[PDB]
């Protein structure tokens, strides 16, 4: 079995070359995929845009605590590694992007509810006199 | 086309397919490489492992601590996040196997300041469950 | 030596049946009880309410660092686990019960000055349309 | 009379006495249940015992990862609560004595979407000093 | 090598005596010294002193986000120390002084860019009563 | 002249020179005192050392339980804090000189209901990498 889901978001994530065809090739192959931004590396704002943004995709469905604790635990996951071991000052992060994806479905072969969500971050810090000064990555995969 | 050094290290690292031509454009556009695999995750067995295949190459020059260091620092951080946490409760001689890609040049964004160095980590460790493999992810930029 | 401070604060937890006779039973065997409910996950509301109702309970003196601190680290402690070791996500959580439960005295009997605090929290977490849909339990126990 | 896993989990963990009926009314009330102990709190030797413990009776059935796994990630959240985090400066082969209970069955609280299954922990993890035990507690709910 | 920037922040942080005199010794000695004092222990304000504080004093130039990131981080570490391992609470800490250092230079003889940062930190935590309660001590110390 | 023992502590432990001095003029100031080395972070190792190194002399007295388990918590903290989080990654038998300063006294401030205990370490944990230590410290204080 080889369906790396977390591999995968993050090639999502950075080969931004043709995503547009991406998510489709993905999204027929059993997988439920969202991209999105964030202008912020506050633990809150990142939640409520990637939540909105997932559901508004069918990535996650609107009500469900099972679901949402997913994508919550895993994109803690992903910004621990964001704001390189420092949740709190990522909040203190200003003039950041943070570009977001988030991958659904099953991990293998076996038709059986395997039922993972991984959420890939990218992020440019940078500041107002040349433009990126430090790049940073993070992971998150939970089963839902 | 961007230099962004960080970006470029996930992508060699994530995209195993033909990493020869991928490394050629690298090198030829002012980078220089690293490649490697350890099938370890304790520290000091994943810088030694680094350090050594970094050096061997034109990575980092084998005379001073300077680039050496910046290199521990970029692994540590890069480490750290494969280290998440839930792998911290697996400390019972697991089947880890660790890829790395190691790029040196400069992010020429404006000024020339000096050289940066990316570090990029994936792997699977397996799970004390049969048929269960958690995957693993690590970035670590310095400057030199 | 077999005075499970802790064991004792989750079965009073659980043990809806006649709280009533065991805090009373507890009571007069050298124990300071406190039971009291939160509907809310969000560490600061938790600690508010558990500290006053330990106050008024005389679990704990009004004024005194040393008492808070053990309280308060106890409570951290156990909010860890009903949060599912995710604080921050704990605070997100909407339409969520919190029962807590609080016990001070000698985890022995040496008469000595052995004094322990343990907070046992229970949560509830259900939605608007059936009811409960996960349930969390969290224990500190800290010696004051 | 509530139907709630994770609650009757922890009291049948937390009751040793005549743990016999209580268990008999839980397998007449429609739930499969699993008692146990172990000496180790290396996640490796925990899971295993479990899992083993549990397949031998009708908790899981010994034939698909899907129970299996499902199994896994409940016995980790639990795990992860009793290696809290103070316990993790504890790696030093101490006498750790962990008792456990497995509830599968299911929370009929409207639906029977499926079945549920909870993890229980409890042991006492000696001190580096004389006469010292510390109390550990967890506890893991999943859905199969 | 015997450059000790963490003892050495430390002790001007005690050393009370005449820390007018020491500034300068270590001044002189390459080294890039503030000391400063906060009336709280909530992470955002302690931060945004010794910021303000360090800018202000030329151990850290205004803007840049390598060196504020350095600082930051040093800074967290050391106020895991002094809020005795739970910032949140540290937050809530009523009549607290927090007394700060932070040193900058090369950790050893190598001319070469060997820079590093340690803010040292003492907490007393006081009541209107008495006076002082209890002590906390933190160090935190990164590369730049 | 202040009856900080934390202070003192710390003071006594970053000050090799002359311990003896300072030693005499804290003992002549109604402290007990106590010094040592560890070579080993291990808990079970360091409490050991701690704790023997203390009943020797007049710190804690060798017969009950009550000072020895306030030794014990004092050390946690301490140790606690020498074993920050990044040292935490450093699982592979390094090469650790840790040095300790135990006073026990009374801190005088207004009344004198008991004796406090406080326990400093310093120490210097050797790096992966050539030529770099990092630097713990860590702070426990408790009352007696």
């Amino acid at each position: 079995k080889e369906r790396r889901i977390g591999r995968l978001s993050v090639l999502l994530l950075l080969n931004e070359a043709e995503e547009s065809t991406q998510v489709e090739e993905l999204e027929r192959d059993g997988w439920k995929v969202c991209l999105g931004k964030v202008g912020s590396m506050d633990a809150h704002k990142v939640i409520a845009a990637i939540e909105t943004a997932s559901k508004k995709s069918g990535v996650i469905q609107s009500e469900g605590y099972r679901e949402s604790h997913a994508l919550y635990h895993a994109t803690m996951e992903a910004l621990h590694g964001v704001t390189r071991g420092e949740m709190l000052l990522g909040s203190l992060l200003r003039t950041v992007g943070l570009r977001f994806a988030v991958l659904r479905g099953n991990p293998y072969e076996s038709e059986a509810e395997g039922d993972w969500i991984a959420v890939s971050l990218y992020g440019t810090i940078g500041a107002p006199i040349k433009g990126l000064e430090h790049e940073t990555f993070g992971v998150g995969i939970n089963h839902i």
